[PDB]
């Protein structure tokens, strides 16, 4: 992965529900699935991982608000 390869996955997947700028709960989990399939679990839910990602609180995990998952998953 990189911020590239990171942001075009986000986009393409984001791209089939929501706006291609934000991840739905429902497009994060698929994209969790295929690239993080462990890290996704950690030791929380994904409502707890989709809340504490949109801190937001607008539906969806934008791709700025991903940059707290590309910080977990990177550490």
């Amino acid at each position: 992965k990189s911020p590239e390869e990171l942001k075009g996955i986000f986009e393409k997947y984001a791209a089939k529900e929501g706006d291609p700028n934000q991840l739905s709960k429902e497009e994060l989990k698929l994209l969790l699935q295929t690239e993080f399939p462990s890290l996704l679990k950690g030791g929380s839910t994904l409502d707890e991982l989709f809340e504490e990602l949109d801190k937001n609180g607008d539906g969806e995990v934008s791709f700025e608000e991903f940059q707290v998952l590309v910080k977990k998953i990177s550490q």
